[PDB]
């Protein structure tokens, strides 16, 4: 059930946020978004230095607290402590932001099952094993599970095979946990943001030459992914695109989903 | 892809050279069936040595071309890459690869079972991709086929069964995605995506027993009806005991946001 | 239009004014008995005096703030043009506008009759245009609605019912039309298109009998239905036994070329 | 039911056609690819002037004959006196094509309720007393009906809701009714054509265009080939957006909810 509200920026004040892949792009946008609206942060990326930059900026802009922890999320054992650290420095956990994605570019399958499981790896598995870990803090607030998400996630995209395996698993996953919550009574939301092309420097400079429409403004893009976890929302879509928006939604799917509960 | 705008034919399927994954029982032991019915040759694995053994035998008194069985664990992608050089061996080529296997799978709230997800990621959805990696070169020389079994728990939310949910779901994207590619790259190896509903398979039987449940279809007309897509090369297969859920769950719609997205890359 | 971002109460029709045709039986009735329950002021019509008699008698006792009603055939042009003026009269303005009557329409394949063809859509399409141009000024002081009560027939072609079909569709065309124009002129009257399956009121009981054998929905919560897409000014809604009459209104397909050749 | 074979001009050849609305724009245009392709033709409108030049170039053409009937649509008793005239003249009846609108141009709608209802008498209206007339002699020849519509005619148009109204009823109607013909047997085929901005002199003053001598083409090949739809535009896009497959299955899947037999 959604927070039947407009968005207010208040509604993050005092609110205890982790956002990974938060040293650039949509994260880092993310981070400062929340530091203006006077939340706690706790970033992380594997980049130290950047993280460390990105910290000093958010309490310039208003942060109740800022912190980093630096590690790879190809670690489970990492995505697991940073959990529990990450709570300890903030003394719980409201929000759960699961935005990073291993690197990747534009190319057309073919033998490279390093680049599958390493997709699996990081943008799938890490997220299931942060979801465990944060579960107990976000069950004790009633908080939210924010999961970053793609065009790629909802249908077939050439050139970006294995990160479309990976954004589909993040549905299947954790749409069917949001169902088990809701018959549970567990009271911890899962929203679902599906984007199209961001500006980030990492997709503007995957996409040169191959793909060409825009591009919609990282800033714009930080703030819808966090409106829609603040009024847990299922779904966020954020695109330049009308069609997108109108043909993305599949109330097909929402039928069957209804129809098979009953069962 | 193209299907082949025709009606089926058992012939079809006469001294073609497949695959069948996870062939000792269930769907899988039924396509092995319809396959040896067919006169097609039969490369079955599973696990279980001693009924790929009965299921082989079984298929050459029902007028296989020939029959073989390889016994082992697709949690293992070195046999899954040698397992598919050794069909192709004694089948001389590859035709047909039926990707069907999956891992134990029960009804249960998730909670912190990171191993059964980790487990069913790398069963069912990687070890598929290392299999078709590995089978690629004898598909690309017969102008071959790729028939991914899937279930509507790959198209839709479905609670208690969410890791296998993430797997079958990683499925489509992957094999989607890549059915793209080799539209645009002129790869002549149609994809098949099977989407099914409850089958009378033992397994997803005892699996939803102490649940209510709608009508399980019949495991023999599933097993069927998957290897029809597969031999006329259709993107797609929906098979449910309910006309309404079979017809209207495929989507258009992603259809026309795939043909939309298209126009905007080289 | 902009419908009204907010969940339906039932307050939102006291002191309503509103007129709804068909009213003397089925759902016109059943609409009738829930804004006379919700303290709107209601004036029925239908050809039966007998019936709308005891229609407004049981609509005073639920409660309504006033009821009346005006017996007329909705086949004679002039009739409708007068009804909405004398019901505008009665209430000292107009909010909602329900249009809810039919010709008479059993199941028949379709051979040589234009008679039932051409009634079709004189009743049940050109008297809602008759009776909407009779109603905007009123609507228009009032910011009100008009709500158009239609069927699977008029969404999808239907065998068995194909002047009823035509008529239904015919409405889709004209209403979904005028709401286009309402946007572009500033007219702040919505405008709701109903899509329903089948209901249980007599006459589709007994017209479908031993020909169609499926769930019949009920009319009390039908008619409920159809009043609070008027009241939240959806653009379409939809009531029926199936979640898969969901794929009949908000076509996005559709959305998207009215969007696309609008700006053209 | 189709026809599953390519399109040939020599499936035309003596087949003995009526093109109503055919002394000016699409309508003149159908009649002109029919005399090619050695039809008989029977053409019809208001203005005998006009129709005497369309039929004079039909016998130019190549027509196996060529000949007209004036009179207005408006009038049902013309209508089914000219269906009965034109077959007995022509020795039967292989197409009816149904192409005819009153005059209109595009104006808001402004309390003209006899605009309204001339619109459903002669787009619509006369389309059924002209169905009617023609069914025996279609019955006859295992014939086909075509039926000329619109975009207006599937989502709505500002501007010719009037027109709007009766191209819908047109789909309502003929659509209806093939499911009947289904089921009773009849072996007439009804092709609905989804007709986009055409360059007629009508549109062209009204008002990317389509051309109107591939467009009546287009009409003639579906009717011809007994399509259920024709869906003639400029943008690929539209063509792509107009299809309703829901629609389709959901009629389908009605019609297992109903038995037909006592009829
Ligand atoms: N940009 C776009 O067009 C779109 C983006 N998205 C989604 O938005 C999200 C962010 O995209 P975007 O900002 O463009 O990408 P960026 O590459 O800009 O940022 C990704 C972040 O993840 C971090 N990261 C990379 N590898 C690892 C790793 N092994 N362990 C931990 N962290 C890692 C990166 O930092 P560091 O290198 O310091 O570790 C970085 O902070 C993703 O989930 C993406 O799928 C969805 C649709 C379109
Ligand atoms: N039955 C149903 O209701 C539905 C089924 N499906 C799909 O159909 C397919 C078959 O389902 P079904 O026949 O019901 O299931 P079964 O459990 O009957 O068969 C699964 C097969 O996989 C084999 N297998 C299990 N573990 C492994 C392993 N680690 N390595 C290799 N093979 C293994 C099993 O044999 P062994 O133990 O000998 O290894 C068996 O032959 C699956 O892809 C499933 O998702 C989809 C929707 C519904
Ligand atoms: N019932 C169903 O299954 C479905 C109903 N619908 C729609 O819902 C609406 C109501 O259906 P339902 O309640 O079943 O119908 P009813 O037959 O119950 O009532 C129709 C109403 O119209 C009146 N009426 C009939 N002819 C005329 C006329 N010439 N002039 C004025 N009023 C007239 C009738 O009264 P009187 O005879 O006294 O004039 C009666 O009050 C219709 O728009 C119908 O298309 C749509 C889909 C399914
Ligand atoms: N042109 C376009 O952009 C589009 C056209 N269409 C459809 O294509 C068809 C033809 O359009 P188009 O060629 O532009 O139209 P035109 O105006 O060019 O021709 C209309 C024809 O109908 C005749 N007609 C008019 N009034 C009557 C009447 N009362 N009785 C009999 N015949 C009458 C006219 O002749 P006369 O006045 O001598 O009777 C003329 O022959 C129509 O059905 C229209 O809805 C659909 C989409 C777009
Ligand atoms: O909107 S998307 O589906 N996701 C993305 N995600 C990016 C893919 C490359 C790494 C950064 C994220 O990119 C768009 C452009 C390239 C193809 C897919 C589309
Ligand atoms: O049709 S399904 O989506 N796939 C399946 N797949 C089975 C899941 C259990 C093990 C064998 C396969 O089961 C159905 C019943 C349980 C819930 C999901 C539905
Ligand atoms: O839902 S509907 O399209 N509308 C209707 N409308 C009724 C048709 C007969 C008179 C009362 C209204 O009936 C349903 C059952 C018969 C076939 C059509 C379907
Ligand atoms: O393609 S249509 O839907 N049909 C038409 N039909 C014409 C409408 C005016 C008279 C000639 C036919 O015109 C187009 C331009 C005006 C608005 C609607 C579109």
């Amino acid at each position: 059930q959604p927070l039947n509200e407009e968005f207010r920026p208040e509604m993050l004040q005092g609110k205890k946020v982790i956002v990974t892949g938060a040293s650039k792009g949509i994260g880092r946008e993310m981070a400062y978004h929340l530091a203006k609206m006077g939340a706690h942060v706790v970033v992380t990326a594997r980049s130290k230095e950047t993280l460390q930059k990105v910290v000093s900026h958010c309490l310039e802009l208003g942060a109740a607290s800022a912190h980093y922890i630096a590690g790879t999320m190809e670690d489970m054992t990492f995505a697991e402590q940073f959990v529990a650290q990450a709570g300890k420095l903030m003394g719980g956990l409201d929000m759960l932001i699961l935005n990073h994605i291993t690197n990747t570019s534009l190319n057309l399958f073919h033998d490279d099952i390093h680049h599958v499981r390493k997709s699996m790896e990081v943008n799938f598995l890490s997220y299931v094993v942060l979801t465990v870990a944060a579960l107990p803090m976000l069950k004790q607030s009633n908080g939210s599970i924010v999961v970053v998400s793609s065009l790629a996630g909802k249908v077939a995209y050439p050139m970006v095979a294995a990160y479309s395996a990976s954004k589909f698993a993040l549905d299947g996953f954790f749409s069917s946990i949001r169902k088990e919550y809701s018959v549970s009574r567990v009271n911890v939301s899962i929203t679902l943001c599906v984007l199209g092309l961001i500006d980030t420097e990492t997709a503007m400079k995957a996409v040169s030459g191959i793909v060409h429409m825009q591009a919609a403004p990282k800033e714009e893009c930080a703030l819808e992914i966090i409106k829609g976890g603040a009024l847990r929302q299922e779904e966020v879509y954020y695109d330049s695109s009308l069609w997108t928006t109108l043909l993305i939604r599949n109330p097909s799917r929402k039928i069957l989903e209804f129809l098979y509960s009953t069962s």
